[PDB]
């Protein structure tokens, strides 16, 4: 006969762990049991230490927050930290990105970041007479005041900002009905676009996603001068440090404990778990589009809401990183007109080539790597640029470098380039390397981003619960307002765990 | 009690109506049924007449052959004329592409297609020392020649190059498991890529699927001079007219009628079509990859050969076609150093806008329109510029242009980019529209890409008879050789046609 | 100084030029120059005079004199009557050769060097 148990929750992410720790709390005499298909607590947050490195952790997911808006993940730090002895504290440390003497390696010409403002002459791009002269960050921002009036004045939240975009129309049409690519190419040359996208990192930012959703998500991170913090121990301790207080609190976790199908039979979840059925009264899936389209063909209920759950698209997210047993990169600096040399030695170098994006990674302090084995993160790439990588293959954290390690094929190729975009033909050899596909199954994406003609404000209230008079629920990033971020997972296990103690 | 019948072919494209003729003649007293899911025969062959263009054929699918390489399309149009009256003729016509004042506007500079040659300081791209002043043709076959020394000797054919590429090693590693885009990028500059990309009008072309496969492909069209012919009455035509015949050979076709799944019990296969069951001894699948996966939930045989249906990738593409009162582009030429003026007015101007690609659309004799209702394919568009149009949206043939009206936002957006590109403040107002998006379901892709690591020469000979003693079989330009045309369609028919003749019993 | 590399083809070729007629003209016989050590680098004949356009092929990959011999030396560790492998050429001084023959000639790949021979007559007794 049947194990019996009252909530269920699959998936074992920040927003599981998170929903299995508060429900537990709220419910300390029910059996809540939370399932996870892999291996280990932390979904998205792959926290790994590399080889000779004791004072690094590698971020092959998540890496930072943004510690001024970010208003959620700053709390649960502050209530993980509360419970944490003095030797376990969450520690943040200062993030770099655009350093001025950082390389923009871009139609095969070296430039430095300050070229952008300083030399537009030396830029490759034919940017119009208002584009010139400016980074991506000041032309985007400008080109989304242009479209929505007054959305940049500085004196605005993200969420009066997403309110605006909700009642904003362009030339008749409400802004959830349009494409944040159409309409940035209302107002940006085509060679803005394709220097925001080029020298701004990341092709998934500037897709045809849902205007109204893109641009707020766009003005509090790549837009208004991004303050961003890592973690000393790495983002996966979130994840990990709720998981061990659910468990010192009598819940349990099963890993490798994949979810294959649920029917709902007698007002219960039927759960098929290792070929075994769980009954459960309440079913949470705290998981993005791609798990639940994946349990669709066995699962019914997931049938019966096909145009909720289509209304995100996964965007893939790629990192490889490599170590040295020297910091090559800081000898590709500069002499300034003082004769002060600059060194090359933290933030982001960027590219047109499939490498798009290299990081100096820094010690768990902040600090650069100015001596002794040191790290890149060699390419954190996405678009058509996974593509290319893809084709070259064949307190404790819970997950080894080893387990992660890089085909052969694929190092060889990051060294070429990396080569190229820092002007030398030597560099020591690569010792160690480590790679995470976030396209592969069961993530779909790094990120899951509101599609055009969405009304993000009704499916994030919508979905958390999205059967009237069925006790599933669903919570995690994917059907956020914080897109790419741990802050919109948060965001939607409180606005589930929310209707979730209205009902229940 | 069910319907029994002895060969049932699902997909009405030319591969699945070609075997439904084929096999009709070979087993004359068989029931054969070719069912299509859609309203009509036809998959990836669309052709329509545009509203005030009586005398043209937009083809929203595929629109040309290579006629000195594609002995099959070329024998099966003879094989159709050979059967259809003096009035019903397929007829051929010359297709142009890259005439010399053509546009490509490219990073912002209006460029003529001659610029490439004639003055490479002009060319927006930073091409190294032996790429500097040619085209993208010249750049890639180059590029090929040193990936696979002897390949592009032009005394080989298509089939001798494949076997080159089948035993050939790049640095120790078979070429099967190596990609397209990681050879070119060791061989070419990071410029010419963007450059081959841009100019080379696709972007699905050069993306990194199997360097064994792609390089042949390659070499056969986007490479050495490509030569192409269109269909007067529409490449349509092709699979209109082998449903005809089928039909007026005693074969059977249902519209409207697609298959849902099939089980196989007691040597027999039970379709489920419409909510009924339907047995077949024999079932063909005339269908790409996308068609199969969409089957395999409810089909436990598709279910065992996921690596063989998993060995390609579906490749959208998107074509969109307008119309106006005038070929306004023509006033978009320019006057020669004797004062003579050149028109804009046949083959293929590009750019790098999400546009990509406009043709000037010839009158079904290959000529220019040089007056009155003009056409543009106004954007061939492939890889993430898709996206771009796709978020905008909120003898005789069997489809009408109306069923695949264009949006006016959408065709807002192409006449903005129409006017940057030909660098013209005015146009005379588009007057009719259509569109056709290929990776929806259940196409998924235009065309279909091998992937790294397949042995396409194993793959193509075990899918079209994937499980020995089971009278499954499966053809179409999926799991061809010649992916991306009608050729393919048509190579994989033949292979699975010979292995059914062997195989099977010819009773009732 | 001389020394000889051999490939399974005259990878040299693909460094030609397209004319202004659209002829390609291919790299394949005489000599390229440079101020790089390997100074002169031959295309090497076949023994009726015509160039190698398919198939195993040879440069005289450096003829180089003055200090340019230091360079090389510094990377050391009918019948005929001496055999090729009697002068056989050390990896490292081949890998270097191997780099200098891609900047000339503006390429980032090139085959294998498959066999390698070399003299330096400034040795005794010479
Ligand atoms: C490359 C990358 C960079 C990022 N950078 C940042 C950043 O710097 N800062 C930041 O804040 N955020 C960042 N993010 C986002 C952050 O990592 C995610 O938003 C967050 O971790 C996702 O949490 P979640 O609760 O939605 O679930 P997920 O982390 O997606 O976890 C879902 C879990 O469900 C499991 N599952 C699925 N189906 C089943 C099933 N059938 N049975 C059992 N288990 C199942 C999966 O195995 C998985 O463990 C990044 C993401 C990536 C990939
Ligand atoms: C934009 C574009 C441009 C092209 N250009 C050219 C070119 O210039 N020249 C050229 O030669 N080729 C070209 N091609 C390719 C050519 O059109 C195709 O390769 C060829 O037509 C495919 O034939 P097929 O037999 O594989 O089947 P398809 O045309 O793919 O037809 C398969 C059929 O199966 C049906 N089906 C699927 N699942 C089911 C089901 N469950 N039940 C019932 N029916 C089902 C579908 O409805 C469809 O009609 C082009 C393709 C496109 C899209």
């Amino acid at each position: 006969e049947n194990e019996k148990i009252d909530i269920a929750i699959v998936g074992g992410g920040v927003s599981g762990v998170y929903s299995a720790w508060k429900l537990k709390t709220k419910y300390p005499n029910k059996k809540i049991v939370l399932f996870e298909g892999g291996d280990h607590i932390g979904g998205r947050l792959l926290s790994v230490i590399p080889p000779g490195i004791p004072n690094m952790v590698a971020e092959l997911g998540g890496m930072r927050i943004l510690e001024n808006t970010q208003k959620l993940i700053v709390k649960l730090i502050d209530d993980i930290n509360e419970k944490l002895s003095q030797e376990d504290q969450i520690e943040l440390y200062d993030f770099p990105v655009d350093q001025p003497q950082n390389i923009a390696y871009l139609r095969g010409e070296h430039l430095r970041l300050f070229d952008f403002t300083n030399d537009p002459d030396k830029v490759p791009y034919k940017l119009s007479f208002l584009e010139k002269g400016n980074t991506s960050g000041t032309i985007i921002v400008n080109a989304i005041e242009q479209l929505v009036p007054g959305i940049t004045n500085t004196d605005l939240t993200e969420e009066e900002r997403l309110k605006m975009c909700q009642e904003a129309t362009f030339e008749g049409a409400p802004l959830y009905t349009l494409g944040f690519w159409n309409l940035l190419y209302r107002v940006i040359s085509g060679e803005a676009y394709q220097f925001s996208i080029d020298s701004g990192g990341y092709n998934s930012t500037l897709v045809n996603w849902n205007a109204a959703d893109a641009i707020p998500w766009y003005l509090s991170d790549f837009g208004i001068k991004p303050v961003y913090k890592g973690f000393k121990n790495g983002f996966q301790q979130v994840p990990i440090s709720l998981a061990n207080f659910f468990e010192e609190d009598g819940g349990e976790i099963r890993l490798n404990a994949k979810l294959e199908g649920f029917e709902f039979k007698n007002n219960l979840f039927e759960l098929t778990i290792d070929g075994e059925i769980i009954e459960a009264t309440q079913l949470i899936l705290a998981m993005p589009r791609r798990s639940l389209d994946l349990l669709t063909n066995t699962s019914p209920k997931l049938q019966e809401i096909q145009s909720l759950i289509g209304s995100v698209t996964p965007r893939p997210l790629f990192k490889v990183f490599t170590t040295y047993s020297s910091p090559w990169w800081r000898n590709a600096g500069y002499t300034d007109s003082e004769g002060g040399y600059i060194p090359l030695q933290s933030g982001r170098t960027v590219t047109d080539l499939p490498i798009r994006q290299t990081y100096y990674w820094p010690k768990n302090n902040g600090q650069p790597s100015v001596s002794g084995e040191s790290m890149l993160l060699a390419s954190y790439d996405d678009g058509s640029n996974i593509g290319f990588w893809d084709g070259l293959r064949p307190k404790a954290l819970n997950q080894t470098w080893h387990q992660y390690k890089a085909p052969r094929k694929m190092v060889e190729e990051l060294s070429r380039q990396l080569k190229q975009i820092h002007d030398v033909d030597y560099t020591p050899a690569v010792k160690n390397a480590s790679f995470r596909d976030w396209g592969e199954d069961p993530f779909g994406g790094g990120w899951n981003s509101w599609n055009i003609g969405v009304k993000s404000w009704e499916v994030k209230e919508k979905i958390v619960h999205p059967i009237d008079n069925c006790s599933l629920y669903i919570c995690g990033e994917a059907y956020s307002d914080g897109q790419g971020w741990v802050e919109g997972a948060l965001q939607t296990a409180d606005i589930m765990l929310k209707k979730f103690i209205a009902v229940e």
